[PDB]
């Protein structure tokens, strides 16, 4: 039991399932293919400055804490039309290997890069319902999409030797926030991670779906 069956339309009952089901998760559960949450790894993640081509951060075991304590702040789901659309709210501390390739001038700065913030995430996906050769019925949840309609106001730290470095290229005795790298570390790179975090939460979702009896969702359909 890993889930809590809950009454469609119920959002106590959904708020406390969601709060079990996070825990039990947070830390993966390999047998049933479900990744860990919280804290979850980021192998690779790489994000071009929208708007600059030439710059080029590439991030590298991203640990994220945060997820297990995500709260729904919106839930639609239509039995009809087979969708789902969720929204959470989740306090992110973010930590990893950064590195910014400034390619037009073949420079390279490697760091540690900080981030807090709070995020919200919205996911939208179809499903169908289908049953096993055992006979059993399943959700199956279809690739969804992701918004990220939040990225709070994010707090970004660079290590002290990789702010000196740019501190030194750029001529400033301070780094800029309206200025690069970090314009696009403080907002895109959040949208980005964020992404990532979703995904893992969604296939957690998607992964549990595949072994659970679609009733130890909901308790009616
Ligand atoms: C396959 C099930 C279904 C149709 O997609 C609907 C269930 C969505 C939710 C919030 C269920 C409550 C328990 C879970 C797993 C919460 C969760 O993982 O939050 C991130």
């Amino acid at each position: 039991a890993l889930l809590k069956p809950c009454k469609l339309g119920d959002m106590q009952c959904l708020s406390s399932a969601t709060e079990q089901f996070l825990e039990k998760t947070s830390k993966g559960i390999p047998q049933y293919d479900i990744w860990p949450i919280d804290p979850l790894v980021v192998t690779s993640l790489d994000v071009i400055a929208p708007s600059d081509a030439g710059i080029v951060i590439r991030f590298k075991n991203l640990n994220i804490t945060g997820l297990k304590n995500q709260q729904i702040s919106d839930f639609q789901m239509d039995t009809k039309a087979k969708t789902v659309l969720l929204k959470t709210k989740a306090d992110l501390h973010i930590v990893g290997d950064i590195v910014i390739e400034l390619t037009e001038q073949s420079k390279s700065f490697t760091g540690l890069y900080t981030a807090d913030t709070n995020v919200i995430g919205a996911v939208r996906y179809g499903y169908n319902l289908k049953n096993d050769d055992n006979g059993v019925q399943h959700f199956e949840v279809q690739p969804e999409t992701f918004t990220c309609e939040s990225i709070g106001e994010p707090k970004i730290t660079l290590s002290s030797d990789l702010s000196s470095a740019l501190e030194k290229d750029s001529g400033n005795n301070s780094l800029e926030p309206d200025m690069e790298p970090l314009k696009t570390l403080r907002q895109a790179a959040i949208c980005k991670i964020a992404e990532a975090c979703y995904i893992s939460v969604v296939h957690n979702i998607r992964a549990s779906a595949k072994i659970l009896p679609a009733s130890s969702f909901f308790e009616n359909l």
